[PDB]
């Protein structure tokens, strides 16, 4: 969806806390709250679970995609 960043997992991550995610390596996330800094609100594309995830666990998907100009 235009407009919406998608973020991708880069590591795993067990819950440490009762609103913390658990996730592994390339979920998907959408980003709901950003305020914590090194806390996200995120909603995981693949069970959706809300909850927080470390804010440095994660990447926009666009970052690592590769580009090209024709399309």
């Amino acid at each position: 969806m235009i407009g919406v960043t998608l973020f991708i997992a880069l590591y795993d991550y067990e819950a440490r806390t009762e609103d913390d995610l658990t996730f592994t390596k390339g979920e998907k996330f959408h980003i709901l709250n950003n305020t914590e800094g090194d806390w996200w609100e995120a909603r995981s594309l693949s069970s959706g679970k809300t909850g927080c995830i470390p804010s440095n666990y994660v990447a926009p998907v666009d970052s690592l995609e590769h580009h090209h100009h024709h399309h």
